[PDB]
């Protein structure tokens, strides 16, 4: 499959960088090995696949192996995003396994090392995320020099600068929204647009289009396609974060309410409750982002259901997915890319 | 001066990126403004100046303004290193001014925001350092495509990949050495070579040489030059970190011992004490990295001086600086670069 060919390019790149850095000792080599296990650990490779279909949409032939490596840089970049995300969220586990700060703090305590184990774990986690960022970037620099004409080089860099600027802005806007208790739907839609629409769908699509051809028409359509599908992805995640199966999602029931996320679903519930039951709106406003018992959480989830927020989210997802498919159907791109992107928009739900 | 022209290129670059990111709101704009304030806050511009003399050594003409912007990328990269360093060290101030995590925790309290102000400060500081890194790299990508021939592009990327790989390895090796109580002079020499020799002198020099010409002979000589002068810089800092006047250094008296650093000075003191005062060696071994009173610190400083570690460090600094100037005198480079590098090696030492 295409995800495996993209992943194999990344495995060979990481293996080469690791070997070339072996003179720095076995401790740094162990950190690189940790990065290999996290990045290559397995997944759908959603963002590199969006880059492929963006290339397929405006290209005739298949990309060179080095261009597949360019698409894989989005996977290495995502490791940077997730590792620093786990520090910002103070998450203990990811996919059932301990986060980086916990793995290195436990290593500190197993070795009977001195100083604070938790300080070492956070410091090592910062550096682990930093390494993924500089190496994901080094891929783009290396592939641009070796496999791309200078015009494709300039188009690729401008997408690469935007996607890293937008995911950093999205991260900061999110912690500001949670700290300031931003209630509005517009605030949550802004974060979802930067974090999910731009970072996961639109900009990956434009990376493959930029590497293939000078098609500003298609890049603008993919931005409109990603703005609808990306928000649909976020709302699905928000619904699952409140009402989903914990054994499936990996997070407890009502986790978003537990953690105090400022989702569109939450913002929509406060707005609907303002019109239907002001006392339910006051319950939501004073409970979100606080330490909630299991009973308080079940009550908040039911109130979100009672005022129609979940039903409103489901129709949002249906409408956005339908328009995104309509934008895809009438796009001046190869029909084979229209099939794979409708496939991917469904395989990724 | 040359530092001002380099700084002006960075200020104009940062102003452009800030304006182009204005659509992301006033909160993210305040983070970028804080980045401008920190990077442009003032300094020697030591690392961009090393890059200039590396260019001057093998070039005929002066660099174009865009190449000065390439040299300024080292200053933006240094903000990434310092911001994340302040998090790794849990430092509260830097040169008398609060660190990033403290500035953003104060913003959180000023706004009466929700959650932990210190957790917000650490998260914002992580993102701030991440932003400096991606924008420092966006400079290198932008200048390479627009102002450099493809061969110079490839030489510049190789140095850019090495300097960020080596400062990350030096950071991890340092926290591992402190946590594992690495006593050897070799371990401290390895960290000082990566953190100071490579990162501050050698690689910046090679960045300017790479941007100017294909001179493998000069790049290898600057590596030998930086390996001596860079360690001499660190040994001077280590002596000042233990014996320096707080009015001159700006740091407390005996700060390195208070902070528990694994310096060559401390490593050499343990080795010298093993020969002359074995019980003083045990006092050093069991006190470095612990909570020390002001009397314990004064006691350790006197022991370090008594066993001759301070005098050994002074002769190391003298020998390394003398050999570095001898390597500079016999280098196949322009004599004007030989003068500026001897002057630059003096203004810093
Ligand atoms: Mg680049």
């Amino acid at each position: 499959t295409m995800a495996g060919a993209i992943t194999d390019q990344l495995r060979r790149y990481l293996h080469g960088r690791r070997r070339a850095a072996a003179h720095m000792g076995s401790d740094y080599d162990g950190l690189i090995a940790d990065l290999e296990d996290f990045v290559l650990g397995g997944g759908k490779r959603l963002r590199p696949l969006f880059a492929y279909w963006g290339w397929h949409a405006v290209a005739s032939r298949e990309p060179d192996p080095d261009v597949l490596l360019l698409f894989s840089a989005l996977e290495l970049l995502h490791a940077w995003a997730l590792v620093h995300d786990d520090l910002i969220d103070r998450s203990a586990t990811r996919r059932g396994r301990p986060t980086a700060q916990l793995r290195y703090a436990a290593l500190h305590r197993d070795r009977d090392w001195r100083g604070s184990p938790d300080q070492f774990g956070m410091s090592a986690a910062i550096l682990l995320g930093d390494l993924a960022q500089v190496w994901a970037d080094d891929i783009v620099s290396k592939v641009c020099q070796s496999a791309l004409a200078p015009d494709a080089q300039r188009r690729v860099h401008r997408v690469w600068a935007d996607i890293r600027n937008e995911v950093l802005g999205g991260q900061y806007l999110d912690i500001v929204a949670e700290a300031s208790a931003a209630e509005s739907i517009e605030s949550a839609m802004n974060v979802a647009t930067l974090k999910t629409a731009c970072y996961t769908v639109s900009r990956p699509l434009q990376l493959g289009t930029a590497a293939a051809a000078d098609r500003s028409d298609v890049a603008a359509i993919f931005e409109h396609f990603g703005a609808d599908l990306g928000v649909a992805f976020q709302l699905r995640d928000d619904v699952l974060g409140v009402f989903g199966d914990p054994a499936v999602t990996g997070k407890p029931s009502g986790d978003d309410l537990k953690s105090g996320k400022r989702t569109v679903l939450v913002a929509e519930a406060v707005e609907l409750a303002d019109r239907s039951d002001p006392l339910a709106a006051k319950l939501l406003r004073t409970s979100i982002g606080t330490r909630l018992t299991d009973a308080q959480v079940r009550e908040l989830r039911t109130v979100i259901e009672a005022v129609g927020a979940r039903a409103a989210a489901e129709s949002r997802i249906a409408a956005l997915t339908q328009r995104a498919l309509a934008t895809l159907a009438s796009a001046p791109i190869n029909a084979t890319a229209k099939a794979g992107l409708s496939e991917l928009a469904m395989m990724a739900a």
